[PDB]
């Protein structure tokens, strides 16, 4: 019977939109949450609300064992695993290590290592079933804490090489990986948002359901020759500074 | 009543397979030929099959006034556009220029030059009608002939280049820019088609329909947001010298 | 003698570039945002070298000021010849309220500041045939301080505006590239308490020998620079020992 | 003394790259593929700089030929500190018969031989503690010539195999960038029967001053195996006058 998707960080925002899409697509849903066991419960009902089986497991960035025990949970419970949603657009909060102080480069670092370990795992498992996809998703939302607590986020730059990298490492096991950038958008809630609203050409804001129609396009038997590839799905936004100069 | 796409080189190959991909999904079509009446009517008459209105016109890469000329056809015709396919994956030859023989940059230096013009030309069209999107395509077919005759193909880094100051320019007009390049696979024929086929990981050679489904899918609904993008589908062909050492 | 512009160049790799051009026979613009002395101190130590040299006073985000800046290089020196356009310099700026919502927003800025800055120096640069402009970025220290930020740029964002100066402006005469060499994580120049703490934990997890510094950042800078470098146009350079991935090397 | 290895050194680009490092006092190896009075007329000017230079044979898809060249001189000079791994020669190799199907596997031949010497290269810079190099690449003179092609490899083959190697060689303590300064369009260095008139056309479709010679190439080469430049890691630089982008600046 029914083939099945992993999705971190997917009790809410971007992960729990992707979970549904690929549960209405007929996969069997593995829900990962990092603390709150409420809303991981809550979207897992809803899940199953569509026949198809989830599993709920608990575990985050900072875990290697306890993702490796994730990995080995899937496997006893559906003895296989097809499509990967590796994510690092859930806004998840992490402590900051003393040495990301230093640079920004050392969270990247960090957090493109984090997607780099968590998906080599995954094609452990994958690779028993025939191989399957991964697509690595990113945001790089705020910085609201640093006192500890920073994105899992990568830059567009950390992402495509990673997924490049990626690709040709696991091409040969018949894992298709690509990746998509981008992310959409505490007090002032309606006021930081009405700010986004104006500095945004109309028309061009970008919402959970963006990013999740081009995982789902790639994640269909439409895109299997697309390898390794990096999507910016954000309306334009990152190149904003070149629309307004260029006039 | 239906809304208007315009593709390049459609009488044959990649060309046609998009114009039929659209027509089928409800656009009438403008159909493109350089030299070759006959295939172009018969691919006319088969889109015709489809309900969909059609309309056949000739002009080539070397003919700015008849491409001009087209498309003030096209406005007396149906009066809007909102599908552009520019079109360099056609394997249509043109004249080699002097200036070419001196370095391969040239080449691409006329070719990305023609993808802008043409580009720009269906922009003063489409913005009568509120936008709409430009897909550019372009592969490397190969160099038979050089006395006279090479490719109107683009590499992928003047593409990207291409696709990305074209979105700049045209966003403020809401109109959607973004590429493809990769393109599928005389004597021997078979030859060296058996040449490439065991050169190849098996599963891994690009169709036609691989190029055609992401046109497909960036000229829908669902991608809106991706701004400037150039996709790579040809399974991994252009880094497999990357595979191959990295065993 | 040529005249040369370095943002941000009271401290840190943009006085270290003023005193390179200076030890090449410029006369030097000092650009400093906020501490007159050491503007002062390094436009003293650059006068010994045998150059003259101009203080004054601006900060990103406030445009009428950097258009006066151009307007007073003109009065003094009446030229432009190289601009070190230095985002670079862990000078921190006040937060939009926008960019609290996402990263983007912050590099939108940064960008459009390079882009500006670097547009009022061309127009100067054209009444002596143009010249040379380097754009130089790092993302160092984004530490803490709750409505404060980096003026840096990422590598995408420096790569794309680069690749737009270039061709704006090499039909004027002006080469245009730049440096995002992520910058020196090494350097007392970062006011942590901790600051020495820090540095053994950025050393002990770099490979050694492998430790980007300021002369490094400031080598690219000056070759880009000479004479022997008029060919390359609209490149980006990365000068940071394969900081950025590490995360491929560990990986492997 | 240090020593340089250059393929195609014998004229054009590789030959002014063994000069240089010739005159900054590196032994040099001459590789050639085709002509020996050439390789023999550049390694006695080369000894008339005051260095002891080897010529050996080999070209691209000799791979038995390539590994005894390395053998050669570590038999001949037991050491190698820097790799010109040079595809910008204008050197024509046979067409295999799948690349006629299209131009990806082309730059895929050429861009495994690139990766295979550098390889070679380091096997041999372990035992000296290591080395630079810098591949460089042209797409020049694709002109005619039934069943013959470049060796040479488009910007984005040549970037995406300089990260890898400057990732799996940097460890090693082994330097890897590369110049596609898309090489020079100018020069002599191209046998047409027409050479001249074609001279002219490139020269009146570039903006003034903005023909790039084999000097630029070479002066980012030289440059990028100095001292100053040790934290610069996998990059890739074009060194063309903007040549590669003319489009974007025509349509503005």
């Amino acid at each position: 019977q029914n083939k099945c998707a992993l999705v971190t960080g997917s009790s809410r925002g971007v992960g729990k939109a992707a979970a549904i899409r690929l549960a209405e697509n007929g996969y069997n849903i593995v829900i990962n949450y990092a603390r709150s066991k409420k809303a991981a419960l809550e979207t897992a009902e809803e899940i199953e609300k569509l026949g198809v089986k989830v599993l709920v497991v608990k575990a985050n960035v900072g875990q290697p064992a306890k993702i490796k025990e994730m990995f080995q949970q899937i496997d006893e419970t559906f003895g296989r695993l097809d499509v990967f949603v590796n994510n690092a657009a859930s806004g998840v909060l992490r402590p900051v290590m003393e040495l990301e102080e230093t640079h920004w480069d050392w969270t990247m670092n960090i957090n493109a290592k984090a997607l780099l370990f968590c998906a080599q795992e995954a094609a452990k498992l994958m690779e028993k079933n025939g191989g399957g996809h991964i697509v690595s998703i990113s945001s790089l939302g705020s910085i609201r804490y640093l006192e500890n607590y920073t994105t899992v986020g990568v830059s567009k730059a950390a992402l495509e090489a990673l997924t490049r990298y990626l690709a040709v490492e696991l091409s040969p096991k018949q894992i298709i990986v690509n990746a998509v950038s981008g992310g959409a958008i505490f007090p002032n809630r309606e006021d930081l948002l009405e700010d986004a609203r104006q500095n945004t050409p109309a028309g061009r804001m970008v919402e959970i359901k963006d990013m999740v129609d081009t995982v789902e396009f790639l994640v269909s038997s439409k895109a299997d020759m697309i390898r390794g590839q990096t999507i910016i799905v954000d309306g334009g936004r990152s190149l904003l500074v070149l629309e307004h100069h260029h006039h």
